[PDB]
């Protein structure tokens, strides 16, 4: 149940989202991480910006060990984080995010984000007056590096996230281009469904893959407590009667459906199993249309310094 990329590598068409907040005991992540390799999960979101590799990647050492699967079963995916975008700084990033996990290499390698920070250790970087400091950094540059680790083995794929169409472009237009991104990992789910940017990336065999496919987490620090709630959406609830599913189930098969790779964080044990049941069931040709027409521009993620740089791919 995959979907092949434009390097002739293959990604499963649905992956575990492994983020929690930080008031979540950091051993969750190893323990529900590894119930989801249990349900039948086999590509793995996680991130340097995420604290939890070490944890993600010793569920999947442990999985490996008991013999429940292989190596090459598991598709694994972390992120280069905006403090680490000149070029120097790349490579390290990598081996560093690959020695955490204690994995040889990555599936799947991305840009987190368009948006440059400061170099440093500190994740956030801000200035005197508590403002973020940002960074400028020409990304065809950045993307060479990416291209680097390729070659050398360290990351399978590479692909960017947060990314707009301008932003594609730039690196599909760069002179030299070795690797197109193999993807480009953006918020998408009913209330804003990207059909534009979507349209846009499968013209370039470049798979969009949905995040907050389910609503968010709602997490008050950056999610308007004000914003509707994705799970109670009328058309979604009715929709989970008429084919005896769930709203999350309804919300994941859209995705697939209309051939977007959906990504599903759950650490609860019964949602986690749950939500490899999206494979059992289909939405028709008219459901798909009633979904379409959910889309309210709506985006859960927010920050005071995000909606305001030179590389908000919102603007
Ligand atoms: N590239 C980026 O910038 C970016 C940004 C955001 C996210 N991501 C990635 O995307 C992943 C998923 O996105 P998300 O973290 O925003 O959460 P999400 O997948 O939209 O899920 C939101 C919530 O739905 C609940 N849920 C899951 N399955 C359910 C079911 N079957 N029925 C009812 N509720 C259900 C979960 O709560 P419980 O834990 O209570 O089950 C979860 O907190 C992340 O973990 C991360 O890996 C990437
Ligand atoms: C505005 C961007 C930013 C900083 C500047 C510093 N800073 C940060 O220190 N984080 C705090 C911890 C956190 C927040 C959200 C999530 S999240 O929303 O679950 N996961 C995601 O991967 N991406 C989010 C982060 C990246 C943006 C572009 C998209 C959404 C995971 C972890 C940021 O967030």
């Amino acid at each position: 149940q995959c979907v092949k990329l434009n390097d002739g590598h293959f990604m499963p068409v649905l992956g575990f989202g492994t983020y929690a907040p930080p008031e979540v005991p950091r051993s969750k992540a190893l323990e529900v991480t590894k119930l989801a390799i249990e349900a039948g999960f086999r590509h793995i979101d996680s991130a340097h910006l995420y604290n939890n590799e070490e944890q993600v990647g010793l569920a999947i050492r442990s999985k490996i060990a008991d013999g429940s699967v292989k190596r090459e079963d598991i598709f694994y995916t972390s992120k280069l984080w905006s403090t680490f975008h000149r070029p120097e700084l790349v490579r390290p990033a990598l081996e560093n995010s690959l020695k955490k996990a204690q994995l040889d290499y990555v599936d799947l390698y991305l840009i987190h984000s368009p948006m440059s920070l400061k170099p440093g250790e500190e994740l956030s970087p801000t200035d005197e007056n508590g403002k973020v400091i940002f960074d400028i950094v020409d990304l065809c540059t950045t993307w060479e590096a990416m291209e680097k680790c390729k070659d050398a083995g360290l990351a399978k794929s590479i692909g960017v996230s947060n990314f707009n169409r301008r932003q594609l472009e730039m690196i599909l237009n760069k002179p030299g281009l070795k690797y197109k991104p193999v993807c480009n990992q953006v918020e998408c789910h009913p209330y804003f469904n990207r059909s534009k940017l979507l349209d846009f990336c499968k013209s370039k065999d470049i798979v969009l893959v949905a995040y907050s496919a389910l609503g968010s987490q709602r997490d008050k620090r950056w999610v308007d407590p004000n914003s509707p709630v994705l799970l109670e959406d009328p058309v979604l609830c009715a929709l989970a009667k008429k084919h005896k599913r769930t709203p999350a189930l309804i919300a994941l098969r859209y995705q697939l459906q209309r051939g977007v790779v959906v990504l599903a964080k759950s650490y609860n044990e019964q949602r986690i199993r749950q939500n490899v049941q999206v494979f059992e069931f289909q939405l028709t040709a008219e459901d798909m249309k009633a979904i379409d027409g959910l889309d309210r521009n709506l985006h859960y993620f927010n920050s005071d310094s995000f909606a305001s740089h030179p590389n908000y791919p919102y603007s």
